[PDB]
């Protein structure tokens, strides 16, 4: 068994000549040579069986990625694990090797209007498929968008993904959230559990603003600082948008704030394409009921060069699935990864 940075990485005999890439969500990532397909691949090592929540995120992600099949969503090529549940301690996930992610790219590269337009198109095309399967990603951000050498973009990390549940979205003021703060919709800090499609559209709008200036638009440092960042640009919500917030604590918090006027998008982004700013405005709409949907965003004049609904596929059926013990979860992980074992 090959060793990498002091730890075991046994993916052989199919995968050889390992190179350390870094650390993933819950393990080590290496590039390797796939001796069957004769290409270099990405291999993530995961060890989640001692913790129930790590078991839940692993199972969730494996189930979703194995059912999804889309050019703008990372696929699983192979899964390596022991032949028995008793011998299984680690799981190796094999994926296409990508050149970079949008986070790394935005830290050192200025993006042309053509690249921003193409990247946005691919994000929304991938998001249309996810949403068609009644799934919410819930953690869209530049580090969850992978890019190959020809700028093909793939959405990754479905660890926090859920089946859409708009009837059970309501919650109290200051309800704790798990997703990355800078890309959280304003309703999450007010009265939403993030169970509706509109929360992903907000994250995509944040990503678009970031592609325009190479800086997060709302880099809140904490829960309510995040809201102050949003309202400092969008301005105070209207009476109509407040009336949609029934929870007294959330509504009265917004009422207690001094009036803030809107900062025009063309002043924040003077070099941006005017059509890109019109779409940005519609994605970064405070009211989630008025926020643009994924299919309307795809049909926006900014993406006219790419828009083709016949070439923007949807899922063949909606997706359907944590209060389950880790022993049952290890067993479910073992069963989900069975198709990749030799005798299949
Ligand atoms: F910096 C990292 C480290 C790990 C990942 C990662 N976590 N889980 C899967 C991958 C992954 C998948 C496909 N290709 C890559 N390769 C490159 C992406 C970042 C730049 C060099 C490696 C990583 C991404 C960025």
């Amino acid at each position: 068994p090959e060793m990498v940075r002091g730890q075991v990485f046994d993916v052989g005999p199919r995968y050889t000549n390992l190179s350390y890439i870094g650390e993933g969500a819950y393990g080590m990532v290496c590039s390797a040579y796939d001796n069957v397909n004769k290409v270099r691949v990405a291999i993530k090592k995961i060890s989640p069986f001692e913790h129930q929540t790590y078991c839940q995120r692993t199972l969730r992600e494996i189930k979703i990625l194995l059912r999804f099949r889309h050019e703008n969503i990372i696929g699983i090529n192979d899964i390596i694990r022991a032949p028995t549940i008793e011998q299984m301690k680690d799981v190796y996930i094999v994926q296409d090797l990508m050149e970079t992610d949008l986070y790394k790219l935005l830290k050192t590269q200025h993006l042309s209007n053509d690249h921003i337009c193409y990247f946005l198109y691919q994000i929304l095309r991938g998001l249309k498929y996810i949403h068609s399967a009644n799934v919410l990603h819930r953690d869209l951000k530049p580090s969850n968008l992978l890019l190959n050498t020809t700028c093909d973009l793939k959405i990754c990390d479905f660890g926090l993904a859920r089946v859409a549940d708009p009837d059970h979205d309501h919650t109290g003021f200051l309800t704790e959230y798990v997703a990355t703060r800078w890309y959280r919709a304003p309703e999450i800090m007010l009265n939403s559990k993030g169970y509706t499609k509109s929360i992903d559209i907000w994250s995509v709008g944040c990503i678009l603003a970031e592609m325009l200036s190479n800086r997060p638009i709302f880099p809140g440092k904490h829960y309510l600082d995040q809201l102050n960042h949003i309202l400092g640009i969008l301005g105070s919500p209207s009476q109509e948008d407040l009336n949609c917030i029934i929870n007294l604590k959330a509504r009265n918090y917004l009422l207690s704030l001094p009036h803030k006027n809107k900062v025009p998008w063309n002043r924040l982004f003077p070099n941006a394409d005017s059509k890109a700013l019109d779409l940005l405005d519609k994605m970064l709409t405070f009211n989630p009921h008025k926020r643009i949907e994924v299919e309307q965003a795809l049909a926006h004049p900014y993406l006219e060069q790419y828009y083709d609904p016949s070439d923007e596929p949807i899922a063949e059926a909606p997706f359907k699935f944590d209060d389950l013990p880790k022993e049952k979860l290890k067993e479910l992980i073992f069963e989900e990864t069975a198709r990749f074992q030799p005798g299949y």
